[PDB]
């Protein structure tokens, strides 16, 4: 009924990192222009032992072989109107995290993040794309930092074949990360401890991790690892993209070696100061991950503004704040804060 039904690629070729077929799942809307596709997170892993012991206990970011053969679509991937003010209406698109590669790998385990998303893109033209006008590629976590990765090579790739008339926008949610330096430094061994800077740079060889040409260009042959972190990709990117990101992230605590002072306020201000330059934003005072398809995604607010009124007004800009950075310096002193 409201179900978004499963699809495997038609192309064989592009896999799961077991070799299973990679799909999407699909919910079309009769007479919408305006697409949705979202990358699932989940982590990742950047050599054997890691993903070894991912294929083990966490499988279903591995391979396609259980997937579900319908799924409900939560928060912006919601055709409840009360759940999804604005666009519950549109064309809904989940594309499925298993790759463990943030969406960047190309080479032909596998990793193929980015061609699973040219893929499904591809697809989805003969299947009402092909007649669109918006499509919005969306992410949370991994898939907030795949947005920043594939939102250009999505554009590119629709000019390439004969379809100028979709504009094609990011939107990334808990996505934006800092190279930092750890509260208390360790080995990279365990993937939730490694270092965020080790840990890409580990990443990007062992995935044929691929970066966006116009970030790649501008730096040395072998460092392309820098473009992983939102600030350095960001300025560079032609396609608008918005800004979804808790002040303090779990994620970004765990890599940092963090388990439940000083610390934490020179991680909030920093994000408070990567985030003034980027006009379309979002970043709410609390502690916790990812929010754009929680049904309890109406309920965060930051400046009397909740989320899905800043992407609308973020959307009207583009044809009402838009730049909103919750202001503190402390989880939960925003009332609206989940759970
Ligand atoms: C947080 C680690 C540094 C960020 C570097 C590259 C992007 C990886 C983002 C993965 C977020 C991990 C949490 C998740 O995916 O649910």
């Amino acid at each position: 009924n409201e179900d978004l039904r499963l699809h495997l690629l038609l192309n064989t070729s592009v896999t799961c990192n077991d070799g299973s077929p990679a799909g999407y799942y699909l919910k079309e809307s009769r007479g919408s222009r305006r697409w949705l596709l979202f990358l699932e997170g989940g982590w990742y892993c950047f050599n054997r032992e890691n993903c070894d012991s991912r294929y083990d206990t966490m499988r279903r970011l591995m391979s396609s072989r259980d997937w579900p053969r319908t799924r409900t679509g939560t928060g912006i991937l919601s055709s409840q109107p009360e759940e999804n003010p604005y666009w519950w209406n549109a064309n809904m698109v989940f594309i499925p995290y298993c790759s463990s590669d943030v969406w960047s790998g190309a080479s032909s385990y596998a990793f193929m993040g980015a061609l699973i998303i040219q893929e499904v893109v591809r697809e989805l033209l003969g299947r009402g794309l092909s007649g669109a006008k918006v499509l919005l590629l969306a992410g949370s976590a991994a898939g907030g930092t795949g947005v920043l990765l594939n939102v250009d090579r999505v554009a590119e790739q629709l000019e390439k074949l004969g379809y100028p008339a979709i504009q094609v926008r990011g939107l990334a949610d808990s996505g934006w990360f800092l190279d930092n330096k750890q509260y208390r430094h360790t080995d990279c061994v365990d993937t939730i401890t490694c270092a965020p800077t080790e840990a890409i740079r580990r990443g990007i060889r062992y995935w044929n991790g691929v970066v966006p040409e116009r970030c790649r260009r501008q730096f040395q042959e072998g460092e392309e690892w820098n473009c992983f972190f939102g600030y350095k990709v960001y300025p560079t990117l032609r396609s608008p993209v918005f800004v979804v990101q808790w002040l303090f992230d779990e994620a970004q605590l765990t890599v940092d070696n963090v388990h439940l002072r000083l610390y934490i306020q020179n991680l909030g201000r920093e994000l408070r100061h990567t985030l003034k330059d980027v006009p379309a934003s979002f970043a709410p005072a609390c502690l916790s991950h990812e929010i754009i398809i929680r049904s309890h995604w109406t309920d965060v607010q930051v400046k009397g503004t909740s989320l899905p009124r800043a992407l609308h007004c973020w959307d009207r800009s583009l044809h009402c704040p838009v730049h909103l950075v919750d202001s503190c310096p402390w989880p939960h002193c925003n009332p609206s804060c989940p759970t």
